[PDB]
């Protein structure tokens, strides 16, 4: 689905086309702004520090391991994702790409099946 590739400081650099389609926001638009904009809080606010943290610690909790979460649209709405972020470098500075599996469709058939 998405790919979003940010530098060390969570920016986002680079934004596909499936990214534009599933997130709300347009390339343009998305580029030059925080990733912290496409997630909910608590962790909103404090995805710098997760970012921070892993820099230092170099303690991966998401790297290489994948993790459902909730991604958050332009007009609010929230849906849950599979992501995987992978490490990798250019320019001599770190960038991380984030690839996007949107789970909204399995989540809304388990919710039905549940109900019936
Ligand atoms: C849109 C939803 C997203 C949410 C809700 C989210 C959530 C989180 C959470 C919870 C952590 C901390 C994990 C822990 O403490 O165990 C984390 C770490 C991190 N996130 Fe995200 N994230 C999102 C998107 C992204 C994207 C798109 C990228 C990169 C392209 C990104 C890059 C990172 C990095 C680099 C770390 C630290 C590395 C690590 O701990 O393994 N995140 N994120």
């Amino acid at each position: 689905d998405a790919m979003i590739v940010i530098d060390g400081h969570g920016i986002i650099q680079l934004f596909s086309t499936a990214a534009e389609r599933l997130f709300g926001w347009s390339e343009l638009e998305a580029i030059g702004q925080n990733v912290n904009i496409l997630m909910p809080e608590p962790d909103r606010s404090r995805h710098d520090s997760y970012i921070s943290r892993y820099r230092t610690t170099s303690d991966p909790h998401i790297i290489g391991i994948g993790r459902i979460v909730t991604g958050k649209r332009r007009d609010g709405t929230t849906f849950p994702m599979h992501l995987s972020i992978g490490e990798m470098q250019s320019g001599g500075e770190p960038y991380f790409t984030g690839f996007v599996r949107d789970l909204t469709e399995h989540q809304q058939t388990q919710a039905r099946l549940q109900e019936l």
